[PDB]
């Protein structure tokens, strides 16, 4: 059977993100590899490319997502993308101070390392450790950025409001069980979101620099959503 | 100083702390429009730093940290206070109750203008109140660029819930109103850089010292 997105209890909601979560991939083995600024840049691309694929699978899963038009679906990972990149890479990097770890292979240190947003990342990421964000946040977060990102770019949009208070409930449910106070709750959730608003912040420079330097578009993500369908 | 205040005291100090709704100086052109923009935005940002000065918490903070946080904020600060004067004019944007343009007006920016509109449909839609606006335009403020400024915020957020609470919303509905309000904050923050995109200390410092 199926549950429609705004019949979800928390647990229910939980644990159709968790089963819906990518894998951690790997950077290319490439050890002969050149140093420059189109290497490095190279090796990111290449990682971003991977993760695009399994990021429209994940949100074929996120509920309410596949309740959208084809065209709806595309405009918000349009406008996501980015943003869900970032947040997987600060999530990964958080038992790491000092460095992002872009993947298990490719840890890379701020001397390394783009020149604004990386400072950026390192400080996103610290927040996170000091708040001692959990995977079932994490998970409820990165759906908020898919859900949220580009809705007010675009009844319908009354349905993702409502799902997106589903995951608003969830993340206070988790907030209680963890034993905060009902305030404690309220200020975790203001100061998780805020941290949203930082990583559109960084995503923006990012898409800056990308579009300087082509950078996933509209027709691509069309052609990948669609070609989900025939996946096995 | 702000850790001491109730939350009723917080409403009032920033009701009180708010600026003045600003005139632009027949039809419109390109540089007509955008030199008229310029020149309300440069009047608005002397009452913003005015406003600033009187928010509970900011006077605290280091000169830098003043000005880090004015010259981080400034553009999403005017753009929701344009989206909240706009709000009962739905596909127009009141710059000043003299100048309040049209989509088709936009094009003499079209991009961001449809952003702004969106949003002040959204605030519509949701029924923002002014105590609430102003508890949003803080947090603008302070989140834009420690623990004292975390220690505020966690304040703001309280005083949010606490007019709630007291317009009658439940447990539930709380926590549903104050995540649709601050995620509407990102949108802002992504219409500010897009204008700084377009567009690319001594009025800050003389005002802020
Ligand atoms: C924040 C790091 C980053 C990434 C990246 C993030 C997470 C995981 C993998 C890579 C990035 C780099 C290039 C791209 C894509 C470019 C393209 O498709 O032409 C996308 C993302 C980036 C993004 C913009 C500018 C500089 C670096
Ligand atoms: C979104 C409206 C806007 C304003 C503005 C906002 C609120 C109130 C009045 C004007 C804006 C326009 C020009 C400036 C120019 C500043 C400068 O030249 O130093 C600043 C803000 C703007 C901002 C960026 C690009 C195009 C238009």
């Amino acid at each position: 059977g199926s549950h429609m997105a705004l019949s979800l209890t928390a647990d229910q909601m939980v644990s159709a993100l968790l089963d819906a979560e990518p894998p951690i991939l790997y950077s290319e083995y490439d050890p002969t590899r050149p140093f420059s600024e189109a290497s490095m840049m190279g090796l990111l691309t290449n990682l971003a490319d991977r993760e695009l694929v399994h990021m429209i699978n994940w949100a074929k899963r996120v509920p309410g997502f596949v309740d959208l038009t084809l065209h709806d679906q595309v405009h918000l990972l349009e406008s996501a993308w980015l943003e869900i990149l970032m947040i997987g890479l600060v999530w990964r990097s958080m038992e790491h101070p000092g460095k992002l770890l872009f993947a298990p292979n490719l840890l890379l240190d701020r001397n390394q390392g783009m020149v604004e947003i990386f400072d950026m990342l390192l400080a996103t990421s610290s927040r996170f450790r000091m708040m001692n964000l959990q995977g079932e946040e994490f998970v409820c977060l990165k759906s908020i950025i898919l859900l949220n990102s580009g809705v007010y770019t675009f009844e319908e949009k009354d349905h993702i409001h409502r799902v997106l208070d589903k995951i608003t409930d969830t993340l206070i449910h988790l907030m209680a069980k963890a034993g905060l106070t009902l305030q404690q709750q309220h200020q975790r959730l203001a100061q998780l979101l805020l941290i949203l608003s930082h990583i559109r912040h960084m995503s923006n420079k990012g898409m800056e620099h990308l579009y300087s330097m082509v950078v996933p578009s509209y027709d691509l993500l069309l052609e990948m959503l669609d070609a989900h369908r025939l996946h096995a």
